[PDB]
């Protein structure tokens, strides 16, 4: 009788834990989340980058970057406005990195990398045609969240 | 007989550089440091990862990480029991990251990287088996530490 | 009347970002820029490690750091003596790593990458003869800041 209910519990918390497993798919699915893919999730909000960082941070992903042509076009697509990505080059002006770490593998700049000789635009945001320009970090763009492949 | 002291203390200290150079690497040999290879130790004291950290860096090494199948088994032989690796998803939910930086270029997950999906499990211990499982930074687990090759 | 000073005054703010652009670029070249190259510059200036750092991110620019033999020679002769690079093992004692991230890809140490065994050189100067050897952060050194190909 004593181990029996726990026995029944623990079944029974090994179910709760199935459905929320589902829940999580289906939701992952119905974002547009693209088979073995990073997704990308957007509330439409504009604020400022340090905003947007911690938003996504509390959601336990991180500020949407594009690595290939394809993510470039998805984030775009999810945004439908101007919106921040998760690079910048306020450590080293000129050299973007990411905020998770690292040198840019991918990048889809107006011209060339963008070296601003003291105005300090040290944020990105990529626009309605997919090009990127850096910006002011405390400028209010929208808030673009991404989630693992 | 100014310079004369200078210069037979100067040798002096010399001969003691010598024998603490010997001394360290009789006792890295000791330690079962293998040819041309980075090396771990514990002291077999489970603790949160937090003071791991703090432990390895005091000791001017760092938490053992494992690159490779060799270093793997290595690390398992040395721990004898559940131990963390210097490996989080602290930052980026299911993206782990070395504490010294950068992307794993391998693993031995019990499946797959691990996403916790807001459980919070942001580091990593590696098994009796040597396989691996994300578990909380707050629990207590085998300090082992990793020095260079 | 009304957008026309707009008009005359948004060109007058244009042909003023034309001429600072030919200034900076002249500035660069005067400092010894080559080609689409990165170039260094110093004041001569011999100070700690951390006001050093300070400086050169005060300047938009980052601590000199030789990535190949020709920006070794090319730091080399304008420090025309000892002055810090932008590496330090202050992380990971033995494991050099750039300010700005990552694992030394080039290197001219006297001998090999350096462990100190807990005399705490964690910093690193270019000496005349252009080798490299760990060093005191706190030592003073010249400063000696980069700047973007
Ligand atoms: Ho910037
Ligand atoms: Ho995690
Ligand atoms: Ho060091």
């Amino acid at each position: 009788a004593i181990e029996v209910k726990l026995a029944n519990m623990e079944a029974e918390i090994n179910t709760l834990k199935s459905k929320l497993e589902l829940t999580n798919k289906l939701h992952a699915f119905s974002m547009g989340k693209k088979s073995g893919k990073k997704f990308f999730v957007t509330n439409h909000e504009r604020m400022p980058f340090s905003k947007v960082k911690a938003l996504c941070s509390e959601l336990r992903g991180t500020v949407a970057i594009p690595r290939n042509a394809e993510e470039n076009k998805a984030i775009q697509e999810v945004a439908k406005t101007s919106a921040f990505l998760g690079i910048t080059d306020e450590v080293t002006e000129g050299q973007f990195m990411y905020v998770t770490g690292g040198r840019l593998t991918y990048s889809n700049w107006k011209k060339d990398e963008p070296n601003d000789h003291g105005s300090g635009e040290d944020c990105v945001t990529i626009v309605d045609n997919g090009l990127w320009n850096d910006i002011s970090c405390q400028a209010s763009h929208t808030a673009v969240c991404e989630f693992p492949a």
